């Protein structure tokens, strides 16, 4: 009888997945995921997606080919194509609009959603599909299944369609709906197949064989907040303000609205307050999960640790980079190991989030349906790339209005107090409710700006200014700038280096070491000056407190975030010293260059005598929102649907997805074999335990010995370096059974530019790109 998949277990026996069962299960699970959002369309797509496997040629292939080809016989990427039979059947048995709509989902369920005319042209595939359809229907008739196994009804689709589109379909919003249904199809297909791979009858069965609910998470959060309150009852200025913010968040959580903002002072508890708002709001309005998306130029780990401490290990899913195998190493198992964000708390970048929302491929689109009915927290949303701000805010508008999503725009840009101005965080959204509107104290820093005449300082001159000072955090705008400044510093200090040339784990270890030095510094007990050279990745969620911060010229919000690491708690008996300098030009994205330009023009307008003032912030956001092309790459008209009697439904999914890939200048992921610190069977130190680790091995020890102690705790090697070698072998044996390795490798990835080039510098392994250890240095990372 007809099968959908075949697999071979480690004892070399063969198991097969019955086709009829898989079609029914995928239909039902897709309809379940699609919920109230026109689920009949998803059901039909699940029912039809594998119709082409009824071809006798397909069943013959899956029974007669080699072991590897039999296990990968459904990966059409010669294989026997099967995805387009069900697409053609939909077109033939339904009206033009519904039929072609479904054809997009069904025919893309392996290759990704296509363009109509151009890339992967769905028009050509349909015009060439008569044989595949006829053979599939032959097979289906030959089989046992009842005549009405495919009960395709225009009228029922009409009713479901108009239930979702009360006013008919908007040609410019149609792609969001089709991508959502495509997500339902893909996630249900993959989950059912993964059930089969583990021997279970269906996805529900595997689920019941073996995540706390948001109620338990909320109770944990309350326990954690209460012990934070008791543990450090400062009864201080800062604790008072944090309390006021938390109370306003808890109050605003009851409001029946979809767009909120949370504007607080730096060090004001932005993350924990946003999480409390989100938990309570989610419980009151039936949101199913919380998504926390931070700027791409961040250390995700450092933000995620707050959530890990508040709510425990098993709840937080950390997902930033794309660890995709190259197409040539895609197998059935790697295909199934993709992320669907079914976890209740997700920590991610806004690039991962919105590039998934605009994607064509199944690996990126799988997670999409789990975003509906969620709370999404955008940390510093105003830094979303300006040139994509129109599609992104259009996306957000639709998701908030029609798909149950709540957005909270968090920013630490509350001005230093005459607060007679509001701000528009994102120029394109409907009205956004500000959570902290109750007002009212003491200054924390003094800020110095570069000269209006526009002159720049050499790296040596800036290093000389820094080296004249006992303790400085210096923040620069690019990795090369970090290298040049670090090199320029003298060798009589303790100097350290952070940039995105370093993997997360390396960064977190440097951060913990800096904490130890700082604790010594604050007791008057560090015998060398302390200089940390970092990029902007430190301003996004790293909690460090320096007495002096040097900041390269940048947008006023970036300057405020930098000052947030200078006398952060307001505990020092003198104001912090913040020096904004103008060096060699540079910036990692056109949007950050735009911020720099706005700050320069404000400086030339004499508006920055008090750079954190209400006047300064209002002027910065008005000028920023007056500048830049908000859809530079034409996303909106690429994804706007064109209809006609000849071409019922034309959308450029494939071209749009590829064009959106420029949101980060085509970032390519790269795995780096940085040997981590571990403790004794060697176990790598958990990311939120590093601080305790450094205290246990270093407290009471002279600084002159620290390095040797640290070097002794590196992950032990055998008599690629070890953890990596075992990990890659685990991926090679069975990447779905050991898919957890993928998540581990996320801490040892950096992203570089497709532009940059030695021959064996980079190799491939387990389908993933890896850098040879010779090219990754202990201080600077890669180059
Ligand atoms: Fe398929
Ligand atoms: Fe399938």
């Amino acid at each position: 009888d007809y099968i959908a998949h075949a697999r071979q277990d480690s004892s070399k026996n063969w198991h097969s997945h019955p086709l009829q069962k898989h079609l029914q299960k995928v239909a039902q699970l897709a309809k379940r995921f699609a919920g109230r959002y026109g689920s009949l369309f998803a059901e039909y797509a699940g029912l039809l997606h594998d119709l082409g496997k009824f071809q006798e040629s397909f069943q013959k292939y899956i029974r007669n080919a080699s072991g590897f080809e039999k296990e990968n016989a459904h990966l059409e990427d010669r294989k026997i194509p099967h995805s387009t039979a069900g697409a053609k059947y939909a077109v033939e048995r339904l009206n033009p609009f519904f039929g072609h709509l479904l054809a997009y989902l069904i025919a893309g369920h392996h290759a990704g959603l296509a363009d109509w005319y151009d890339k992967g042209s769905l028009k050509r595939r349909l015009q060439q599909a008569d044989d595949e359809l006829a053979a599939s229907l032959s097979g289906f008739v030959e089989s046992s299944l009842p005549e009405d196994f495919f009960p395709l009804s225009d009228d029922d689709l009409m009713r479901d369609f108009f239930a979702f589109w009360e006013d008919g379909a908007k040609l410019e919003e149609l792609h969001i709906w089709m991508r959502f249904l495509f997500s339902c199809l893909v996630d249900a297909d993959f989950l059912d197949t993964e059930a089969f791979m583990n021997g279970y009858a269906d996805a529900d069965t595997a689920q019941a064989a073996g995540f706390p609910g948001l109620d338990e998470l909320h109770r944990r959060y309350e326990q954690y907040m209460a012990q934070l309150s008791e543990k450090a009852d400062k009864n201080s200025s800062l604790n008072q303000e944090r309390h006021a913010i938390l109370q306003q968040c808890f109050s605003a959580a009851e409001t029946d609205r979809t767009l909120f903002s949370l504007t607080v002072p730096t060090g004001g508890g932005k993350t924990l307050a946003s999480l409390g708002f989100a938990l309570k709001h989610a419980l009151k309005f039936g949101k199913k999960r919380i998504i926390y998306a931070i700027p791409f130029t961040s250390i995700i780990e450092q933000n995620a640790n707050v959530f890990r401490n508040a709510l425990g290990d098993d709840v937080v899913l950390e997902h930033h980079s794309n660890l995709e195998v190259k197409e040539d190493k895609e197998t059935a198992k790697t295909r199934l190991a993709t992320e669907n964000w079914d976890a209740p708390l997700i920590v991610t970048t806004n690039v991962q989030l919105f590039e998934s929302l605009f994607a064509a491929k199944t690996s990126r689109c799988r997670k999409i349906h789990n975003i509906a009915d969620s709370v999404v927290i955008l940390d510093e949303a105003q830094q979303l790339p300006r040139d994509f701000q129109k599609p992104i805010t259009d996306m957000m508008r639709v998701l908030a209005r029609d798909y149950g999503v709540t957005f909270v725009l968090c920013t630490a840009t509350q001005p230093e107090l005459i607060d007679a101005f509001g701000r528009t965080i994102l120029e394109g959204l409907p009205d956004v409710r500000e959570i902290v509107a109750d007002k009212i104290k003491l200054r924390r820093v003094r800020i110095k700006m570069p000269p209006p005449n526009g002159e720049t300082q050499s790296w040596q001159k800036i290093a000389d200014e820094i080296a004249a000072r006992p303790c400085v955090l210096a923040v620069v705008n690019t990795r090369k700038h970090a290298q040049k400044l670090f090199a320029a510093l003298p060798s009589n200090g303790i100097k350290l280096h952070l940039s995105a040339n370093m993997c997360a784990t390396h960064c977190s270890e440097v951060i913990a070491l800096v904490r130890r030095y700082l604790a010594l510094y604050r007791a008057g007990s560090l015998h060398k000056p302390l200089w940390l050279v970092s990029t902007q990745l430190i301003e996004a969620g790293v909690d460090l407190d320096f007495p002096c911060v040097y900041r390269a010229m940048a947008g006023l919000d970036s300057i405020a975030q930098a000052a947030g690491r200078c006398n952060r708690e307001g505990k020092l008996p003198q104001l912090g010293e913040v020096v904004v300098f103008r060096a060699e030009e540079g910036a990692p994205s056109g949007s950050l260059k735009q911020g720099q330009d706005i700050t320069e023009e404000m400086l030339k307008a004499g508006l920055l005598d008090d750079p954190l003032s209400p006047l300064a912030f209002a002027e910065y956001f008005r000028r920023f929102n007056g500048k830049g092309d908000v859809d530079k790459h034409g996303i909106t008209t690429l994804l706007t649907a064109e209809a006609s009697n000849e071409n019922p439904l034309a959308i450029k999914f494939r071209t749009a997805a590829e064009r959106f890939h420029l949101i980060d200048n085509q970032g390519v992921a790269l795995i780096v074999p940085f040997i981590p610190l571990a403790h004794w069977s060697p176990q790598i130190v958990e990311a939120n335990e590093l601080d305790d680790f450094f205290r246990r091995h270093l407290d009471g020890v002279e600084v002159s010995e620290w390095q040797d102690i640290l070097d002794k705790q590196r992950f032990p090697q055998p008599p690629l370096p070890e953890p990596f070698e075992s990990w890659f072998g685990l991926l090679e044996s069975d990447p779905l059974k050991h898919k957890w390795v993928y998540r581990k490798l996320q801490r040892y990835t950096i992203t570089v530019y497709e532009h940059e080039l030695p021959e064996h510098a980079v190799f491939s392994r387990a389908g993933l790109l890896v850098l040879d250890k010779g090219y990754y240095k202990a201080v600077l990372g890669a180059d």
